[PDB]
């Protein structure tokens, strides 16, 4: 696509439908606030940046987090997380804990590192597996590509109880189309229906082939920015990419209002290193998948896409 | 392979080097002492085998669980186990659940079904799915057969902790060779080394398509047997190769015992209906692999299927 804009907050101009590809949705400086992020220097554990809403976490302004050390505000997770995560490691790669809170249920730990910047997300939380281990005997014996995506749109909706899945393929002209979709009883079909590229705009496309998985958990909810916006390590913006926390694009957000959706999540379909397509999931309400489902539905992506690469060589 | 003998319990000759693979390894009409196993009617859900160690595990004498419905026994499993195993599906689904039981940690349910019969597997237990979340960047990312071969080793001892884990490949005449080996310092490499189709005979191969995951938890362990030992719908042996409690082939228990190995695991690779190999594991020890984790093997190995298939479609 043409070049990004610069974000809103540093004065970039106002998205519409002449422009949104140069929408600059991996740097957003905001998350959805169904949980907290904090950015932290991946060398000395320095806390850099906050997400505003953090003392509704994890129990201290983001002010006071600012500068502490990983050292002393997770010191049992420091040492695994430093390790589990080396310069220079891919960025996509996770280091995962459970931390003990004193609400109900736990709150979930995911950290990557970008450059030298480590990014973590907390996440409150409170078969999976097992249904997916199962799920793969009707995965393999899918006699072709339609097939599959079939049992795999009915997999997923039965590992998440999402309203609407669908399998959305990629055409070389970046339009898409639904080939497969499992949907609650009641709702109307977008089975083999056909879209223009411009609903999922080339950053977009780019983006989802390095991070394979995004959601809105909530299409009503408003972003919580981050303090300071901008990085201290570059003095400039931090990237978000591989925070699924990251803020979703305002102009998907309304698309989403406008049909009806509460809750949206896709995972990516990559076939030898191209977006050959989505798992594209709508709730009618808001709805946070845990960490664990979502770790399910990532795996689900990986197996998927190789399936649909041995399918598609029967032809 | 020549046909199957009756098994020892059924009149059958005893097993040598020059017979073995008639060895009927999948009826052995016993099981592995580290768990319990029933075997119920998939109609009412009359209880018709039960292996003579049930007491220790399910708190009631095998004569006296005899003819009493898993309804009775399991009243709040049963709806959904019959739901989740009907008539026709395949051998390989199975039905997990939870059970509580007086001593420390929790029983695993496990239930297949073969024809009419279920059967079902109890064994005492008490990060892997991220842990394989995570891999699979590196499993993809290998450039070439053998350098998937190598991180998947790697992952799989990562994943469980086995003293040595290989990948031994099938060549057409049916010998296998080491492609790929990670283990515990100290201990000697087979990495490379190559060894004759006798050691995993026709009949455990053809077995090993259909049922991919299997083990010996203490290769000293004294099988436990099933009784009756003939299933009454049938008058005829049980089938238990879907039942990881299934006792291992006398034979292959010494060859471990001699190779100094005290538990052994493996999971098949298969490509398109075929047995390409097996990630073969081994413990110095006794290990009981609990359920949740070979759930993780089994998918690793389903994965690791797909990308031997199209890293091999490189060349
Ligand atoms: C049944 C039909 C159907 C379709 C066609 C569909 C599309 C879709 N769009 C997606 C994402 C984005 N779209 C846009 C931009 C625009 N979209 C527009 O229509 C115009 C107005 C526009 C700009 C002018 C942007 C910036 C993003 C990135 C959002 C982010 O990651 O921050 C996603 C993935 C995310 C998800 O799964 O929720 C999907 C699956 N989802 C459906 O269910
Ligand atoms: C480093 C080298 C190395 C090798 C070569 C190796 C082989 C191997 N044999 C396997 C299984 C069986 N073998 C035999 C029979 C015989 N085997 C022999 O040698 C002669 C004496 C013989 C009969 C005369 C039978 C009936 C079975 C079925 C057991 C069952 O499923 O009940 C397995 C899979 C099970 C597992 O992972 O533990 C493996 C991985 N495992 C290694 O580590």
């Amino acid at each position: 696509p043409l070049p990004f804009f610069p974000p809103l907050y540093l004065g970039g101009p106002e998205i519409t439908t002449e422009n949104c590809e140069r929408e600059p949705i991996h740097i957003p400086g905001s998350i959805q606030p169904h949980g907290a992020l904090l950015t932290a220097d991946g060398h000395s554990g320095e806390v850099l940046q906050m997400s505003l809403n953090a003392a509704t976490f994890l129990g201290q302004e983001p002010t006071v987090l600012r500068g502490q050390t990983l050292a002393a505000l997770l010191p049992e997770q420091w040492p695994a997380l430093q390790a589990a995560l080396p310069p220079g490691c891919p960025d996509a790669l996770q280091y995962r804990a459970t931390l003990d809170w004193p609400a109900a249920g736990h709150l979930s730990l995911t950290v990557h590192r970008v450059g030298e910047l480590l990014i973590l997300e907390f996440e409150p939380t409170e078969t999976g597996p097992h249904a997916l281990r199962n799920a793969m005997f009707a995965l393999e014996s899918a006699p072709n590509l339609r097939a599959l995506a079939e049992v795999a749109t009915q997999t997923v909706r039965e590992l998440t109880g999402f309203d609407r899945v669908m399998l959305y393929k990629f055409a070389p002209d970046a339009t898409g189309e639904v080939i497969a979709e499992a949907r609650r009883e009641g709702l109307h079909a977008f089975l083999g229906h056909r879209f223009p590229a411009s609903h999922i705009p080339a950053q977009a496309r780019a983006l989802y082939t390095r991070h394979l998985l995004r959601l809105t958990a909530d299409t009503r909810a408003a972003a919580v920015p981050l303090d300071p916006v901008l990085n201290p390590q570059t003095n400039a913006p931090t990237p978000l990419g591989g925070a699924v926390l990251r803020a979703t694009s305002p102009m998907h957000m309304q698309y989403l209002r406008n049909m009806g959706v509460g809750s949206s999540l896709s995972v990516s379909v990559v076939v030898g290193g191209q977006l050959w397509g989505l798992i594209a999931c709508h709730h009618q309400t808001p709805y946070v998948l845990p960490p664990d489902l979502r770790t399910t539905l990532e795996s689900l992506g990986r197996l998927l896409s190789l399936q649909v690469q041995v399918k598609e060589a029967l032809e």
